[PDB]
Formats: C-alpha cells, structure tokens, sequence
C-alpha cells in the first residue's frame, strides 16, 4: 500500500485545505497564505505552481 499526504511545501502543515493548493503538474502543496506573494483568490479550477509554470514556459 501507499498513504498519500499533503503538506505544504513552506510550513509543512496539512491544515486549511481549502486553501492549501495542490498543484496538478506536480502534486506538490502550497497554502495561499505561504506564497509570497501572498495568493489573495482561491482558484476556481485547477492549479499549476510556480515551478511548474516556469518550466513550462
Ligand atoms: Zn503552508
Ligand atoms: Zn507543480
């Protein structure tokens, strides 16, 4: 078996889910409120983080 839990990558919590934003790319998580810039809107659909929007590019 495999148990799968999300923390953010900055405070290393797993609180707050609704604003902790798990990355489609990546699966990575990061809370609105630990990016900085801070994330001031909850996305309505998906999420691609920083990182993976970079390399994207
Ligand atoms: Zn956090
Ligand atoms: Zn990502």
């Amino acid at each position: 078996m495999s148990i799968m839990k999300v923390y953010c990558q900055i405070c290393r919590k797993g609180d707050n889910e609704e604003l902790l934003l798990l990355c489609d790319g990546c699966d990575k998580g990061c809370h609105t409120y630990c990016h900085r810039p801070k994330i001031t809107t909850i996305p309505d659909g998906d999420w691609f983080c920083p990182a993976c929007i970079a390399k994207a590019s």
